[PDB]
């Protein structure tokens, strides 16, 4: 209670442990706690066996510690949001078997070149995947298959140059998708499926187009009003689209969805 900053508000209470040179989980940190901020500090290893003892504890931020290594020992079944961003793992954690119950997750800006085959197995109630900022180039298979109430999915500015054509096959919830800044060149034909995407950011990609882009082509018509530009800082982006961020090549004077496709099949 008196180590960190706890905030009180009906009963779940909020312990803010950040800027504190913390190298481990503070001992007199309340019991009955529900959500720890440890950001800013120097966690270069932590182990989520630690919290064992806060089964009231649903986020956890880890965020901006210079983590490097994250042991996951047991299960903490009530924890659902977890922040990795702004740290140095340069390998994805596997949490399946520890965070059951776990429906946000970000791993954002940390040193991350590729994806295991089981990285999210077990994170069946997973609503929001962050990603962005690290160097993928490729995604694994069925990747998103595991969550399949997924809602948010983050892949911007990363290196991919490819996306798999199921990426996104059983996400009937899916309503945001961020893959701008990234090298991608076409869209696998039925990539969106005929799901409704409300928000995808698809900027500050290198499309080719060639045929093989008038599937994408197309959806960029049909959903125009749904790609957005990304604006940092995020002001929940909620109001004017712009299609014609979506560009060949990076041009702006060559937006995708007037990409004429001369001598195309149909
Ligand atoms: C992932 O995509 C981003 C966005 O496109 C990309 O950023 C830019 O890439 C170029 C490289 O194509 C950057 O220039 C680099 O500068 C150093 C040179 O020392 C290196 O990062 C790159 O090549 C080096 O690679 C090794 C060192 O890492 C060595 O073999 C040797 O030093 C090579 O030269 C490249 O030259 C450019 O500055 C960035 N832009 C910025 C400021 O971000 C990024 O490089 C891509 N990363 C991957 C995964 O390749
Ligand atoms: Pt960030
Ligand atoms: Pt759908």
């Amino acid at each position: 209670h008196p180590i960190c900053e706890v905030s009180k508000v009906a009963s779940h209470l909020e312990v803010n442990c950040d800027k504190r040179n913390l190298t481990a989980l503070p001992p007199d940190l309340p019991k009955d706690t529900t959500i720890l901020h440890l950001s800013e500090n120097l966690l270069y290893t932590f182990s989520l066996a630690t919290l064992m003892p806060y089964t009231r504890l649903t986020q956890l931020n880890l965020d901006r510690a210079e983590l490097t290594k994250l042991q996951v020992d047991g299960t903490l079944p009530v924890l659902g949001t977890l922040d990795l961003s702004h740290n140095q793992l340069q390998s994805l954690p596997l949490l399946g078997q520890t965070l059951p119950a776990l429906t946000v997750l970000d791993v954002s800006f940390n040193r991350l070149t590729s994806l295991p085959l089981g990285a999210l197995r077990g994170l069946g109630e997973l609503q929001e995947l962050y990603l962005k900022g690290n160097e993928l180039k490729t995604l694994p298979p069925g990747l998103l298959t595991p969550t399949p109430k997924l809602e948010k999915l983050s892949l911007a500015n990363n290196n991919l140059t490819e996306l798999p054509a199921g990426l996104l096959n059983g996400l009937e919830n899916l309503d945001t998708l961020l893959l701008q800044e990234n090298s991608l060149y076409t869209i696998p034909k039925g990539f969106f499926g005929s799901h409704l995407l409300p928000f995808a950011f698809l900027h500050g990609n290198p499309w080719l187009c060639n045929c093989e882009i008038l599937y994408f082509r197309r959806w960029l018509q049909d959903n125009a009003e749904n790609v957005y530009v990304w604006k940092q800082g995020v002001d929940v982006k909620a109001m004017t689209s712009n299609v014609a961020s979506v560009q060949c090549d990076n041009s702006d004077k060559f937006p995708v969805y007037k990409y004429p496709g001369k001598g195309c099949p149909t």
